[PDB]
DNA sequence: TTATTTGTATCGATCACTATAAATTT
DNA sequence: AAATTTATAGTGATCGATACAAATAA
């Protein structure tokens, strides 16, 4: 029939940016439909609802900013170099302006009304996946021999995840890239 | 002179702060605030002027009643390392108590939002800068006291621990068990120079 | 009488979300 | 045409913030 005037993945990209800056509940459909360059009935045709548009923008954000994480981790010769390389590239992405500062998963919905709890729980489970990414790379380190067998991998993974999440708050606070890279270097001194 | 106010203004302020603590600034609807404060809208505005003003008063209340331990724990410690350790250990305790909302209001209440509330977002961001400054002040004392080296980068060390501190609000909100978060604090202190 | 607080009822604006039909197709 | 996306123009509900008058003090 009549052709579609927008490109799906491009409207999904602009919806992702608005969420990245205003958050899930902070993003009105006025601001969204303005960014995507579509009209409300077009938006609800492709995405179902505001929540459905966020879940698709989350999957979009993740595939474009959450797959580079495991590539850097497993591409390093040791678990310590993986955590170092991934924390350094994260600080780079957190401090260049090709994107907004900080991670969408950390910033988009930490608190809110009871109505948007499903969205908040989604971002919560995704933060647990960051811990799992760390913990999985440490399991390889113990097997490769570069990490002691009696290492508390859950504590080490959670510690560096705490630092990872904290860097989103610091990047949003406009802390310079040089100071964030010193945080990463200092956090590595805690390695066993 | 006039009709007397029928609510404790100190108690109402506490109840707004508890709603802001869980729902954030924009998430706290005026229907929800007046419901917890147990008052009605025109009273709220007579007392606090506006939602923004009510949060700004709730913030100062939260800071003096739930952030008073920070300076005390920091100052009463015999070394800079013990003050940072004890502050984080105490923060994890409060962050994981069954008695208060998990995490810190300052980090959780307004990280992102509409352009209308940037004044509130910058207020909380300035208060997070104070957390960095508060650590920095203690390390300053540690250099004079002798427990810290006279050439230590006070900002680099304070900012690192402020990063760990902010991340603990997110982990507390994610209901990470308390023993886990104390292990995190111990690991972070291993990075001390 | 005056002064301040109270509950009620409502404000204009904005929220997320659609009915409806013209526009553009094979 | 028959199919499908478009834009206009709204929906009721809720947002933050009030006009008003009964109530209650000095």
């Amino acid at each position: 029939g009549r052709p579609r005037a927008f490109d799906r993945d491009t409207a999904l990209q602009r919806a992702m940016d608005v969420f990245w800056v205003r958050g899930y509940e902070g993003a009105s459909l006025a601001a969204l439909t303005e960014a995507m360059e579509i009209r409300p009935p077009s938006l609800y045709a492709a995405f179902g609802s505001k929540e459905g548009l966020f879940r698709e923008a989350l999957a979009h954000y993740l595939g474009q900013h959450g797959r580079y994480r495991r590539d850097v981790l497993d591409g390093a010769p040791s678990a310590r170099e993986g955590v170092a390389e991934l924390l350094r590239e994260t600080v780079a992405r957190f401090t260049s302006d090709e994107f907004p500062r900080g991670s969408l998963v950390v910033l988009a919905a930490l608190t809110g009304t009871p109505e948007s709890e499903a969205v908040r729980d989604a971002l919560s489970a995704e933060r647990g996946e960051s811990i799992r990414l760390f913990r999985e790379r440490m399991r390889r380190g113990i097997a490769d021999g570069d990490l002691a067998a009696d290492t508390d991998m859950e504590e080490l993974a959670t510690f560096y995840a705490t630092v990872l999440f904290g860097l989103s708050v610091q990047a949003k606070d406009r802390v310079p890239r040089e100071r964030l890279l010193a945080v990463v270097e200092r956090a590595l001194r805690a390695w066993p």
